[PDB]
This record gives structure tokens, C-alpha cells and sequence, in this order.
């Protein structure tokens, strides 16, 4: 559940927290608008695990895999087994068009997956951008009755470390690992104003990755409505924003400020950009 | 309101975040269940006082002055009014013996005050306890109709720097003056397993004051009611804790970790501890 009555939280022996030490001395822990900003050394996964288990929270995880990217679900799925959200009930969406070709994982107990056939487009952009309007067409059908929050992830990747309950919050973005260190004029936002997706070069906080996302339900099926319904605007236009789903979703956050950013450790890529002092961890990975 | 739907932020231009600058390089700024710490240099109060204008928020201050406090009240109100929220709707509550003793203090537009009148308790003690009763005894009669949040405080203090949205969220405490340096087991809450307060030397986050608190009307109410509950088990056992309302205040949210903790900016005595280079701002103070 979300927003119920809650129980108080048992005992528990931990390091006291110290108001006069920083809890991270190399990194912005917080943004602007007073979101966390999730790293390691931030947290207390204990303290959380606790938090939402007493709420017997339910996590919905999205991944599309049409046509050739159904290669990557085996790989995908066994590692989120072993490290997204265990301990806690989490339901699988599995969005395909070849939905007897999804491989037989085995999954712990209090997780479940759910085959969803869908359309394949042409166009890898199309195929990209349309996980948008799925998503939002699946809020009604499932997701408002079965989880109280939705991540939404890119196939072609590996959990390599936890990814858990300290990423959940109403909405959600996470830093690019392209851009984390850049200034905001060489954000790789759309720039045309022609597009719904337009920023200004002197606009922006950050550039968010558009193959990790998530939020409580409403918020995710505001957001993916929005973005889908910008997306149409510009087609009506003719016109396709660069970066298609990832320039709307940038639009989106900058004018809806996401209320938690994931830091690079959650969206990361080893072969282009290595293992660098400030990743602690590297989670969800890019696969070479 | 809270948690109806928002639109767009306008555009704004400020300085963009970043990411590998800490905004705070001599203090914690977020809990470990990820809250944040509220201190100067964490927040950006235009994006915040947008967000929260756009959701027509309306806050209560409750402030008791019982007895010979109303003394207090004209400098409290005055100064209130200088830095408390300005530009939000804000609704006083003046709880007080002496209904026709309450000084005529000139509002700004979009303010209101209203006296409520309340029993004396001959015990300075029960004075300062039964008011978490009468925060909840109130919240049916008028703030969950009035409101958004509530913010709860003592009235012989002044505020001499902004006290603004920043601090708004579910629930609040803030760090007491005395103790934020401080280990936990030096932490005064109430170590008597007899008191329905009592907290082990092993545990605790931080010491809370009872002089400033806060939160959604809902969460106000439930921390009130079951501070309230418990002082009247305690009462029963004859037992009274040992820091009275704030001991239980402190039992609460430990079990209730608060969604945001302000630092000691929010809570000072400048007589009994100077200005530290660590208070860049000193926004709420005893009068000496
Ligand atoms: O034939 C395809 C093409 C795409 N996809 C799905 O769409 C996702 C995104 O497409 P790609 O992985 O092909 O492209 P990129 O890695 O460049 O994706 C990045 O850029 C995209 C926009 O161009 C999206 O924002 C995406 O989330 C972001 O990680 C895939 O992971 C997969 O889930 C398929 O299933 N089949
Ligand atoms: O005769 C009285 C006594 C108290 N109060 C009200 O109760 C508040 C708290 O009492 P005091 O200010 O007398 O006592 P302290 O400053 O020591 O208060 C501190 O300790 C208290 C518990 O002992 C409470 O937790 C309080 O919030 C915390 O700041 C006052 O500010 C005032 O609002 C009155 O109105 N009249
Ligand atoms: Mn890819
Ligand atoms: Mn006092």
C-alpha cells in the first residue's frame, strides 16, 4: 500500500547518525528543490527494508523486448532476481511481441511476472518512443490494482549490485552517465523550439536517462501520458525530438520536479566510461 | 491543497545544480532514511515558494500563551510576520486563557489569526504537556477544514530570519540546540522503562525540540493524539517523563521517522550558545 496508516517501526541498533559529519563529501546529496539525491553512503537500507515492508509494498518493474531484444531478457531477469528489490513483492512486466519466446526464470518467492503482447514498430526510435503510450495504457488495465510503484527500465542492461527500496518515492528520475558531470548548455536536450520537447539553453537542472524512471503509479502514468501526448503533437508537426522518449521525459522533470534523482550508480555503462573513485557501487549496467 | 494534481512550473532561470559540488561540505544533509536536513545552502526558496504557490497552500502556526506568556505574543506575531511564510496563506492559532488579552498585530494580506480559548493548568509542566491534546482536540474542530500543514511551536521565541516552505512536508522535528553535536547517549530522553517514552541508550537518531514541529494536518494529528495517549498511560502509572511533552515527542518520532528534520537554524538560544560558524542563518530564537 501507499499513504495508509502506519505502524510503528520495531527496535533497532544502528551507528547514530552525526549532524556535524557530511554523509558524503565528493557529491551533491540533495537537490535544489530538497529531492535526494540517491547514492551510496547515503542511506540505511535497514532502516528503509523496514520502512516499507511494514507498508507490504508491491514493486512493479517494466522492460520491453520486441523483436531482437528479447535476447536480452535472460541476462536482464536473473539479475534482477538477485538484486532489485529482494525482500519485498514485485511483479514483472514483460512487454513483447513474441510473447511465447520470454525465457523460463526462476523466481523467488513473493514475485511474479506477467507476459503483455504488444505491437512492434519499424523503427527502433518508434519502438522507443511507444513504450510511453504502452505504459500508459497498461496504468488502467493493471498497474493501479496490482503495484504502488513502477520502475521502467531499458532490456539491454544488468543489475550488477542492489537496487532497492531507497529509490522509490512519487517520482523519480536518474542521472545520465554521459552527463552527471556537464554543464547544462551541453545537455543533449531538444533545442528546436518547434518541439514540445524544447528547453532553453539557460534551462535545466539535469539530463535524465530516459532507460530508468519510476514513481507511485499516478505519477508514472501522468508522466508517460504527458510524454506520449507531446510525442504526438510533434508528429503532427512533423517533427522528432533527438533523443525521442528521453528528450520528453527531460521536458517533463525539468517542469515537474522529480521527488528523489538516482544517482549514475543506477544507469551506468563500463566499457565507455570505466569505473571512476565517485561510482561506490556500479548497479544497472549496460551491457557491452 | 496537498496531493491534487500540479501543473507546470514556469520558466525559471537560476544557477544549475552540481552534481559533484556538495552543497554542504561541514554538515549532514540528509538522514539516512532519506530525509532532508534543512540548513542554508540546500535549498532554492524560489523553485520551492513556485512549487508550492502553485498548490495554493495554506499554513496554520498554533502557538499557546497561557498565563503571564502573553507577554510574548506581540514580538512572536510582529516577527512572524516579517519572516514566517510570506507570500503563503497563513492562518494563526492563538490558544490562550485571556481571549480578550491577545495584542492587535497589523497582518499582511493573504493572514489571519484566530483566538482559541483554553483552560490554565496551574503546572507550568501541564501547561506545556496538554497541548498536545489541544492540537488534536483542534484538528477536527478547524484545521483539517483550514489548512494544509500545521506548524507547532513555543511562543517566547522570535523569529529573526526566513522560516519559509522549505520546511513543509508530512511530518517534521526539529534538531534542539543543545544536542546536535551530541552522542546519543547524551541525548536527555526519558530512560525510565517505566515511561511509555522510554528509549534505550543504544537507540535514537536524534533529540527533537519540543518547541518546533510540524507536518500535513494528518500527521500532526497523530503525533499529537499519540503523545497525548501516552502521557495519560504514564499519568495513570504515576509517572510524569522527564522533559515532559518533548520526551514524547521524541519517543513518536523515533518510531515515526520525520520526513524532514530542520537543523538547529530553525531552534536557537544565542544566549546560551553564541553563533556558530556552523549557523549560517539564525531564523527562530528564544527571547532571552
Ligand atoms: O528493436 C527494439 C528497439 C528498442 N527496444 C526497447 O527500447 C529500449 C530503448 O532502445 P535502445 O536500447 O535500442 O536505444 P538506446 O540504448 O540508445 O536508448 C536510450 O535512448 C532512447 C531514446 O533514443 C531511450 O530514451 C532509452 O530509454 C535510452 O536508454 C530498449 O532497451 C528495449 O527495451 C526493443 O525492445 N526493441
Ligand atoms: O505558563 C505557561 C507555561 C508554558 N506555556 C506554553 O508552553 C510552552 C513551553 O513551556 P516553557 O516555554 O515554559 O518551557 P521550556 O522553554 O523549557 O520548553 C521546552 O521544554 C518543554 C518541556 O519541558 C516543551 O517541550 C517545550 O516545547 C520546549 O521548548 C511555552 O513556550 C508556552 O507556549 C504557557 O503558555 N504558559
Ligand atoms: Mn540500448
Ligand atoms: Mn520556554
Amino acid at each position: 500500500a501507499i499513504g495508509e496508516f502506519m505502524v510503528s517501526l520495531p527496535r533497532m541498533v544502528y551507528p547514530q547518525p552525526k549532524v556535524l559529519t557530511p554523509c558524503r563529501k565528493d557529491v551533491l546529496v540533495v537537490t535544489p528543490w530538497l529531492a535526494p539525491i540517491v547514492w551510496e553512503g547515503t542511506f540505511n537500507i535497514d532502516i528503509l527494508n523496514e520502512q516499507f515492508r511494514l507498508q507490504n509494498t508491491t514493486i512493479g518493474l517494466t522492460v520491453f523486448a520486441i523483436k531482437k531484444y528479447v535476447a536480452f531478457l535472460k541476462l536482464f531477469l536473473e539479475t534482477a532476481e538477485k538484486h532489485f528489490m529482494v525482500g519485498h513483492r514485485v511483479h514483472y512486466y514483460v512487454f513483447t511481441d513474441q510473447p511465447a519466446a520470454v525465457p523460463r526464470v526462476t523466481l523467488g518467492t513473493g514475485r511474479q511476472l506477467s507476459v503483455l503482447e504488444v505491437r512492434a514498430y519499424k523503427r527502433w526510435q518508434d519502438v522507443s518512443m511507444r513504450r510511453m503510450e504502452m505504459i500508459s495504457d497498461f496504468c488502467e488495465r493493471r498497474f493501479l490494482s496490482e503495484v504502488d510503484y513502477l520502475v521502467c527500465v531499458d532490456v539491454d542492461m544488468e543489475f550488477r549490485d542492489h537496487v532497492g527500496v531507497e529509490i522509490l518515492t512519487p517520482l523519480f528520475g536518474t542521472l545520465h552517465p554521459g552527463f552527471y558531470g556537464s554543464s547544462r548548455e551541453a545537455f543533449t536536450y531538444e533545442r528546436r523550439p518547434q518541439s514540445q520537447a524544447y528547453i532553453p539553453k539557460d534551462e535545466g537542472d539535469f539530463y535524465y536517462g530516459g532507460a530508468f524512471f519510476g514513481g507511485s503509479v499516478q505519477e508514472v502514468q501522468r508522466l508517460t501520458r504527458a510524454c506520449h501526448q507531446a510525442m504526438m503533437v510533434d508528429q503532427a508537426n512533423g517533427i522528432e525530438a533527438v533523443w525521442h522518449d528521453e528528450s520528453h521525459l527531460n521536458k517533463y522533470l525539468l517542469r515537474h520536479k522529480p521527488t528523489k534523482v538516482l544517482s549514475p550508480e543506477y544507469l551506468w555503462d563500463q566499457q565507455l566510461l570505466g569505473w571512476p573513485a565517485v561510482l561506490r557501487k556500479l548497479r544497472f549496467t549496460a551491457v557491452p
